[PDB]
């Protein structure tokens, strides 16, 4: 049951297993005829080769062999074995050759617990935390998992920063960054803090019969507290005058742009670019304007600070009784977060 | 493998030690004779009785024996070891093999270990991976995002690495369609995790009077008129002199966030997005705002008309005619579901630290 024994002579190739390694291999004594390649089939793949070569040189050589092994057990774990392998020389050869295995099973000493939680330890003391940074960014974008470890590699080669050392600098870079901004916005800077390229600034310019049970004297008192008290900006400019002014702007552009309702009249909405206007972008503004069609632009702003942002805004043309569009609307968004994203997606678009 | 032989003649007990034999010992080859009174003085006391009668039984018998016994080392702990005895043959000698398992026994100790550490590297990734996934879904610090892993692993009745497993296995199966947000809260509670609170509430508003700024007062009902109907979010009005507060305007905006025409809910009150679920008192403390002309936000559970369920808040802001009376009110529905989503996970660590401070 510990150990078992066998006999090969080297002539005649006769193999004689005992009864008991039949028991350590977990046989009966009379139910097969021990051979070699039995016994290789209850060993570990990875110990047949040595210990078919073990056997050989002891054949050849004549010297003890010992040979570490795992004996497989049908159902249950493997257990840590040893062979023993001596060899009769009749005139310096080799006639017989005697093999013990042995069972080390209770010789084993197994780890402490203790033991086990320094090691764990100190291996999640030295781990890298990019587990941590892919969860983050896989969330801050709602991207998968992929996608979130493919944004990691691209952000390390354009920083010259080791995979590791991009995903520590990026989890304190965010912790250090100012909570005030929003979170895709805050990651940004935070890679761009680390040498990456900062996001592009390109944007582009694309194109009610009345119920009746408003009185109508009551409506202009109504519609004009429903502009005042829209949480989304609303703007609007005479066409008709010099540099087409503004005549309206409600609490909403006042927050988004940090421009004063009052401070902003008579002048054309282009301040909210500063002096960074794009050329080409304007062409596109004015002609649509001149045009008297709908369009909605994407663009990048500025508040009277110097906090940036993109800007939605689309142009509504109104007319008159007499069918001229005297006035444009403006309803300016600050879609930000879902631009960060997207461009996000336009770079792993890029890497096909 | 560090071992070492030696061969015993039977009639004349020659012993023939081998040159590894002699260090396995702790010895050179040529600082020693061999001899078996040798090799049991480097036994255990306790070894050598069963050492001895293993070593005479393989003469008698011929039957291979294994002893298992130490080795002894000078100013050192001793070695675990093995000697395999076999016969040549009656027995012409017996021949001895004794294997040192110092080294075979450490390294499977430290399998065992390595084995260990990989299992546990592996749980500490995926607990690092959802607390990123919450720090960023709900713009949490990582210790409120570990904070709430254990609460909710707590709720659960989950140890904190199955909880983190779950999270991550149910995030990626959820509807893309659901906002992240509100994604991430129904796969806790898929989890077992209690459904999220359902109550609002009902404020004031804490300005400057309106103006139309230069717009020409006879071009302004056409263009104020298009500045509601393209405006983004909902604008509708409701006319308080007629019975029930009936809805007389409503934008596209509002037919987007609802589900709901304009033309199907004109001429109805707007509880019908409660889904005759309304809270009683939550009722109650918009009828009296409206009924006293005040100005309040409401935070309010809404659905649209296919069933599905949002967080409405939404500002009540009174129109009064030109001899003060309230005829109109108008209403600005906002979808805050993402917002009270992160709010409501916020507030469960505000009542675990106010429990921690107060008890
Ligand atoms: C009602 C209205 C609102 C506008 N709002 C914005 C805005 O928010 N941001 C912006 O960059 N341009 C806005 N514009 C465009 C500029 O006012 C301007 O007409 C356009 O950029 C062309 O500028 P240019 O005359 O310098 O080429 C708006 C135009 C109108 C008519
Ligand atoms: C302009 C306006 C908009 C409203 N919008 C909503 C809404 O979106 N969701 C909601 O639950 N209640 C809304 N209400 C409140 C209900 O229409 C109703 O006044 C309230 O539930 C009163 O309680 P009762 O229905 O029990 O009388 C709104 C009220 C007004 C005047």
């Amino acid at each position: 049951a510990s150990f078992g024994s066998f006999v090969l002579d080297a002539g005649s190739a006769r193999f004689v297993g005992s009864d008991e390694l039949a028991l350590v291999l977990g046989f009966a004594p009379g139910d097969v005829v021990l051979t070699p390649a039995v016994v290789l089939a209850h060993l570990h793949p990875d110990d047949r080769l040595e210990w078919q070569a073990g056997l050989q040189r002891c054949l050849a050589t004549g010297r003890p062999v010992v040979v570490n092994h795992l004996l497989l057990t049908a159902e249950a774990e493997p257990r840590p074995a040893m062979t023993t392998l001596t060899a009769l020389t009749e005139q310096d050869r080799v006639r017989a050759v005697t093999g013990v295995i042995t069972d080390l099973s209770d010789r084993v000493r197994r780890a402490t617990e203790a033991e086990i939680r320094q090691a764990v330890r100190a291996a999640a003391a030295t781990r890298s935390e990019i587990d941590q940074a892919k969860g983050i960014v896989m969330a801050a974008f709602d991207v998968d998992a992929d996608q979130a470890f493919a944004l990691l590699k691209w952000h390390s080669s354009q920083s010259n920063r080791k995979l590791r050392d991009l995903a520590t600098g990026m989890i304190e870079g965010l912790a250090a960054a100012n909570s005030a901004l929003p979170l895709r916005r805050r990651l940004s800077t935070v890679f761009t803090d680390m040498g990456c390229p900062a996001p592009s600034t390109k944007g582009w310019t694309v194109p009610p019969p009345t119920s009746g049970l408003i009185p109508t004297a009551l409506l202009p008192g109504i519609l004009t507290r429903a502009a005042h008290d829209a949480s989304v900006a609303i703007t609007v400019a005479d066409v008709t005058a010099p540099d087409q002014p503004l005549v309206y702007a409600n609490p909403a552009f006042e927050r988004l742009t940090g421009y004063a309702a009052a401070e902003v009249l008579g002048r054309n909405c282009r301040f909210l670019q500063a002096e960074s206007g794009d050329p080409h972008e304007r062409s596109a503004i004015r002609s649509a304007i001149a045009n008297g069609d709908a369009v909605t632009t994407l663009i990048r702003n500025f508040r009277q600070d110097g906090h940036a942002f993109w800007n939605e805004f689309h142009l509504s043309p109104v007319r008159n009784g007499a069918g001229r569009v005297t006035h444009y609307i403006g309803y300016q968004l600050d879609v930000t977060e879902r631009v960060e994203r997207d461009q996000q997606l336009e770079q792993l678009a890029s890497l096909e």
